[PDB]
């Protein structure tokens, strides 16, 4: 939308551009994924609509050559107080195995640490998703506990991760640029 | 969106087209309203209605187009529709588009959709007692009185008129020519 | 509870006493209803209503006592009361206590509390069309017809008649002596 | 209530009795806390937890009694318990009642309930880094480190240590004798 400055945020790496999904990018994302189409829109709509200073979720479309290939989300409750963010992500099947996962994580963590002035970033992976765990290792996260949840009716264990600003800085390798954030700054605090 | 059949629904009258608001229509609708927090408030509300559709609890905000331009919104909603067969409506129309009878026509459009396509038995609406435009729309569309209510509006008491229109009353007295296109693929979502 | 002044409220009529249900009274109300999920569902609903009390959104589920036995519930509730000055009521009465004039006495009890203690200007109620006893109680107490609503009830459509009672209509029709105790300490909670 | 079997559950240790708070016990717990909005805030919170019980999402706030006096609450919670077999706990103890070893004993009580009766596989807890007592309870009860969090607490950032205890570790190292009465009837309430 042209009535919401978060739509003008761009985060760019040498290979990727991240931005809030417009109608066109959402439909590209659904093609990438392909009840699922509506569930995907519904979820993105609800995240966009629920943005508040003290409870926000930014689902960023990840673009390779201008094409949406997945989503890298950043979120936080009580950010102005905790200075802690959490992330989640998915990447289309045919785009996995090319290091986009690591690069797109790098991109949101730069945004978090350099623009939002976060002090900690968290993530989690199912223990049977080594690719996502490898992304966390590469970005310098430290193990931060075990959790058990219901995943499609069966027990799944999740590994939790913690990345401080200092550890982030020591481990970073990806060049990241942020544009459009000046008008957005008042939304976060 | 190209991945949700409700976006292909079209309701057309002699002067109007109603359809689910796309990204472009939402932004046009916000342009109309602005004729600070209001833009996000508006997107947020539309987004939550689009995302919240459930067979047993839905709201359908339809952008109202006059010669291409989004001039306002005519909504229809219902909780437990398959059981109640009762729908409710609410609406707004940009100030510079008021006084042309678009209000009456847009209400007639969703009533046709509710009765002819959804097979509703009853449609309801409400107006603040000091909204003469909405009250006129209801009278021109042949609704019955259905009660007097009171609510809080901006920290003060506001009285509200309730309206009810039944399917047979509508069948026998309706006068607006309405066409619905793209409903067959939507049909399963409602029943 | 000894920590919430609403528990000290007493409304008394010639044959009835109404009060917020304590633990023992909730359990008697459940005894009454049972003339497997039902006990917990009742408990859960009463707890949630007790817990949800807010000045701008409250529900008062009053146990109705005949000779010490909890026989039914006469509820009063209101959203934005300080602004609207309007209250709503609902009730149920155990099967074997029906047909003895308790329904009208229990409505008179809460109506007096609303108009004389809370200083309400309007009281509303609704009754399903297939509940003529409850309809008659509304007519007996002076309520006027105020619309029709359809809702889902046990997976089937049930039509409700809505009722409206102004303070003047209340006054004109009131016959039952009502006394209210323990309200002074509750006063701040309501406004 | 005499219409909800969870009220007939009793968990006892050498010094303590734990049970779901009746109306009288809620009022004693509030008396203990008071040693303005606080009474109703407490009632409303207990009422909501009592009412919110579902197989797939429950919270069990247990009043802790020392010779009939209500000194605190030891809670046990789980979302999707029948699947995860993981429980979480939280608790408070009246200022007057701290430093007597009740915190460790009350934790031991719910752990035994969780592992011996609910057949939990994992128990978790968290403590603010500036709550040395709660941290010591987790350590005395054999929990291991399970990470670091930050939360907003009264408008300021507060760090919390997370703790995790497995059934095996509990079985090997538990020390407190615990008795649980009134659980048989409650079995179907916790299973699918
Ligand atoms: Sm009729």
């Amino acid at each position: 939308s042209r009535h919401w400055p978060l739509f003008d945020l761009r985060i760019t790496t040498p290979r990727l551009q991240l931005q809030l999904p417009t109608e066109e990018l959402c439909d590209q994302l659904i093609d990438t994924i392909l009840d699922l189409p509506f569930n995907t829109l519904s979820h993105l709509w609800q995240q966009l609509a629920g943005f508040k200073r003290d409870d926000w979720s930014l689902p960023l479309a990840v673009l390779v050559d201008g094409r949406a290939v997945g989503v890298q989300a950043l979120s936080s409750k009580d950010f102005p107080i905790t200075r802690q963010v959490d992330s989640g992500s998915w990447l289309g099947l045919r785009y996995q195995g090319h290091g986009y996962g690591t690069e797109m994580r790098a991109a949101v963590l730069y945004f978090a640490f350099a623009e939002l002035e976060a002090q900690v970033a968290t993530s989690r992976s199912f223990v049977d998703n080594p690719a996502s765990i490898a992304v966390s290792r590469r970005n310098g996260y430290r193990d931060n506990g075990l959790d058990r949840v219901a995943r499609e009716g069966a027990m799944a264990e999740a590994l939790l991760f913690r990345l401080t600003r200092d550890d982030w800085q020591r481990h970073r390798t990806v060049e990241v640029r942020v544009d459009g954030f000046d008008r957005c700054r008042p939304l976060f605090g």
